[PDB]
């Protein structure tokens, strides 16, 4: 092994001490940097929510004017009910986004402001704890220099007192009364001084070993426990907890707006399911009762006191009435066969139209995954054209059948099948 | 009963005919009015969605610039992960509202445009059917006038031929050969004429009864069936069905935007639940390994070839080392009792701080139902103040205990409890 003196031992120690001081400074720089990052995030969070509140108010105002626009230019009928509920949903959504903006401004932003301010306080105090820790550790490292130096001085004195003693022992067996006595008292004085010096050296070595033990314990405690604890117990005090609550306030606000919106959309879905042409027609006909009310039946009006009120089927008129009845009947048979054919065409075409207009083409889910028209329209048009043609035809046929049947039935009543 | 002539019967009939014509016109006015209402609703629906698309694009653009603002001013740590996901949610919501605007412009509005155009066609045709119906009905009512008039004329001829016959019968029993023959041929000519005229009258009455029957059947069919059918089969063709699909496209778009938003908010909720101070600390210490890495232990450095490396507890130094050991031990006992008391105060105060910062104050549900701060803050501050005081105290106590213990333990090793 090396034979080392004070200058070298001290310098080699000083090297590691300066390394530790350098590492302590860096630890402080890392901590400062992490604090500046937290302060910056909290500032970003404030600016993010301030701007979003503004965006939300704008949206809200625009939705309000959208609803007002149509609520100013003004019911029982199912499509108007859908419309009413559609406008109500806009009013509801407008209010909800104002509420959102208020929550951002009055609840969420102040939490970030408060946490920023608290973090300012907290980090100043945590850094003070940190500096106390580093100051005590440096104090301990700096105490070791003199402890070692004392051990080095006293050890050297012990070595050189041993030199002067051992030569005075070699000079003892040289002269071995006048001179023999004189070098005896000499080697005696050396023996005393060595003994004293060996003792001083032992005690200083013991001091050094004791101090070393305290030094390693201090270094270990700082690096293995105190740094970690400083972060957990000081720097991180309240941070994650506060951020959790602030962000859960955001989530609560959103969840509630979504629940309110869902409610609104469900009311529109109910209205849409209540779309009902025949019920709307009932409502219309009842509203305008007097428009649709049937007139009193026309009655036979006796002229100049006429006693008779029924068909007269006596001779000679009976034969011609029988002729007529038969005439009406066969003609009605032709017309009815023809009319049924037109009816069946009209009904089949109506079905086709129903197929066209009830096509389930409303699912727009594909539009939310991010990772020819004129020919069907012309076909529907031509189908509807043919439909109205057959409808007009059907109705004219029916109108003639109604008149002829009515006359036939009155004759049948009077005449019977056998007369 | 009244004895009525042609003028009165015709006028009373004409009155009810003019009533029916008047009611037919009103039916047409009601139908026109209902069509203008449908056309107007569909126009409102177009204008509503055109404006909402605009509102939605605006909102979308604003959200995009909100995200870009922060995505430009730029990780592993749990709070930064929450922030990242928060900005991602804005990007997602921006896109979803553009999609919404596209669906309004490219899908929903064209449906209302198309339905308006189709309704224009449909109503023109339905009105034609209506006019055919009303024209035929009016035709039938107008046919009855001549039928009645003929019955009135022939009935009158029958009455007055009966007059001239009956007097010629009274003049028969007057003269009852020259004159007797002359009035016989007279009453004969009357008998022929009456018989002829009674027959004409019967036939005209029969015609009238037949025509009446056809007239009442036509009126009934129109009022009880045709009007209702005209509405169902013509006016209402495709309307409710088309509106259903258009409005369900709206609902689908909304449902999908809500599902996408829900997904986004769930990802933020996951991040918030992953807020973890100790894990973030592990990550930090590992990132900056060389900042936090402990130095090599200080070793005993032998001076000028020193052979000894351990405590020397021989006499005379043993007694003083024993004295010292005991000295360290009793002092360590005092310090530890004191240090534990400070530790317990510090820990109880930490608990209080944890209670403060983890308060569940984030539910904002009450804000969506539409039908003192500085004192708790000063308390938290003073609690934190006291906490740092006790922390500094605790750590200084601990730092002394660490050094004294380390020296005590080395002595205990060398000396034992009995020496």
């Amino acid at each position: 092994a090396k034979f080392k003196k004070d200058k070298e031992i001290i310098a080699e120690y000083d090297t590691q001490v300066k390394e530790i001081r350098a590492q302590l400074t860096e630890q402080m720089k890392c901590l400062d940097q992490q604090c500046e990052l937290r302060v910056q995030l909290l500032q970003d969070l404030q600016d993010f929510f301030r701007k979003k509140a503004e965006i939300e108010m704008d949206y809200s105002r625009n939705l309000e004017k959208l609803a007002e626009r149509f609520l100013a230019k003004t019911n029982v009928l199912s499509p108007v009910n859908c419309w009413n509920l559609l406008l109500n949903q806009v009013k509801r959504e407008s209010r909800d986004h104002t509420t959102l903006s208020d929550i951002y401004l009055n609840n969420i932003i102040p939490r970030f402001v408060q946490v920023s301010e608290d973090s300012g306080r907290l980090f100043k105090k945590s850094k003070e704890v940190g500096q106390q820790l580093q100051d005590d550790l440096m104090k301990v490292l700096n105490e070791l220099y003199s402890v070692m130096k004392t051990y080095h001085m006293y050890n050297a004195d012990s070595i050189s007192a041993q030199s002067k003693l051992k030569e005075a022992e070699k000079q003892e067996e040289k002269q071995i009364r006048s001179s023999v006595k004189k070098i005896e008292k000499m080697k005696e004085k050396r023996q005393a001084k060595y003994t004293e010096n060996k003792l001083k050296a032992i005690k200083a070595r013991n001091e050094y070993l004791l101090a070393l033990e305290a030094t390693n314990a201090s270094v270990f405690k700082y690096y293995i426990h105190d740094l970690s604890d400083l972060i957990d117990q000081c720097y991180d005090l309240g941070y994650h907890a506060s951020l959790n609550r602030a962000l859960r306030t955001f989530l609560s606000a959103e969840l509630n707006l979504e629940q309110s919106k869902h409610e609104g959309l469900d009311a529109i879905e109910n209205a849409v399911e209540n779309l009902d042409a025949t019920s709307d027609k009932q409502r219309l006909m009842e509203m305008y009762n007097n428009v649709f009310c049937p007139p009193m039946k026309f009655e036979f009006q006796p002229h100049m006191g006429d006693m008779a009120s029924q068909l007269c089927a006596q001779q000679p008129v009976q034969s011609e009435l029988v002729q007529r009845c038969q005439q009406l009947q066969s003609r009605l048979s032709t017309l009815k066969i023809e009319n049924e054919e037109v009816k069946k065409t009209m009904e089949a075409t109506l079905q086709t139209i129903q197929d066209i207009v009830t096509v389930e083409d409303f699912d727009v889910s594909d539009c939310f995954q991010y990772s020819s028209i004129a020919k069907r329209r012309a076909n529907q048009q031509e189908t509807e054209q043919f439909y109205f043609t057959k409808m007009k035809e059907y109705l004219e046929g029916r109108n003639l059948i109604t008149k002829l049947q009515a006359k036939h039935d009155l004759l049948q009543k009077t005449l019977g099948e056998s007369q």
